[PDB]
């Protein structure tokens, strides 16, 4: 699965490995897939409002081909939310998270798809 | 609802901050839902190309629960792609907007999901 | 359509423009679409991890209005990353693409969608 996100916030200063890491682990954990097939996107420094404001936030988009459902998608918004909080000061009132899961055909990985 | 946009205009000199709030009530009164909830990102200086060429051009992805329907993002593409243009100098016809409709439960935010 | 892609290489290092032209050739090509309704965007320099290493790697979503199915998304996945392979060295065992088939009435152009008046094709 691949979890992308994006912040306001200046990673320049930043640890982003540590913050890599955790996600990958904690993702690997809570979707139950070997950490192997984890990626994880951080855009730091972009541009962003919400609720009108730009006080920091961030927007993810999680992809995975199955294993995600109302119990697992609350458990893992919950979990990289944490991360943000702790780790960027990004507000979980300021963080969406968009789910998708994809069929393997429309998922390419290795030359090939799934 | 998020709307997410990346361009290969350079945003320095540019004032980014009208553009986000034009962004982001535009979204708000068009879907129907209170600006507290609608996200605008805005990425620039992003290489791309359209039909072959790196004119100014924009992709955008607008992520909402419902609310979306042929006629609603007509609306949108329209208004939006009149921000792009007046402020960026994107032209419409340079300017993809995909749009998703998501349910409640595959939407996070607070820490959990929308349903 | 549209492929958009994020990498962790510096393509201050890397002729972009070629690896937009060939992508977009690519694109046209396997899909079977116009060139002139091809778009490619490449983000570089983005902080990423696959299998937990930072080593080079890249993500991609290819959005198109029909012309997806699986035999040509396999053909698009192996092509697209083949360019970034030779072009980016991110190993295609690096390398995700999802795949979205999009109906022209939830794709906005020209200030309005590419609502559909004959039938979709994969």
């Amino acid at each position: 699965p691949c979890l992308n996100l994006s912040t306001n916030v200046n990673l320049d200063g930043v640890d982003t490995s540590s913050i890599l890491s955790e996600a990958s682990s904690t993702v690997a954990k809570i979707i139950g897939k070997p950490e192997n097939y984890v990626m994880i996107v951080l855009k730091g420094s972009v541009p962003m409002s919400f609720g009108g404001t730009e006080d920091p936030a961030a927007y993810g988009e999680l992809v995975s081909i199955g294993g995600l459902n109302a119990d697992v998608n609350k458990k893992l918004s919950a979990a990289v939310s944490a991360i943000l909080e702790t780790k960027l000061s990004v507000p979980k009132s300021r963080f969406f998270l968009k789910f998708y899961d994809t069929k393997g055909s429309f998922f390419g990985w290795n030359g090939a798809t799934l």
